[PDB]
């Protein structure tokens, strides 16, 4: 599990194809090493205090782990 806490302004990513809902999100480092960079991804600018869902098998229809966290 990544679980990194986002700072305000940080760039993060959801996947329209795989996210169970629009709040499922990856930090940039996880996103870049994930299957979702080749999907219908959607960038989000953090308000601050959200967290990365990399490794959460409940959050992603495919590829819940990036290469770093597999
Ligand atoms: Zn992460
Ligand atoms: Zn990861
Ligand atoms: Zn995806």
């Amino acid at each position: 599990l990544c679980g990194r806490v986002f700072k305000s302004g940080e760039t993060t990513y959801s996947c329209r194809d795989c996210a169970i809902d629009p709040t499922c999100v990856l930090c940039m480092d996880c996103f870049q090493d994930s299957v979702h960079k080749n999907h219908r991804y959607k960038m989000h600018t953090s308000t601050g205090g959200g967290f990365c869902d990399c490794g959460d098998t409940e959050a992603w229809k495919t590829g819940p782990f990036c290469v770093n966290h597999e």
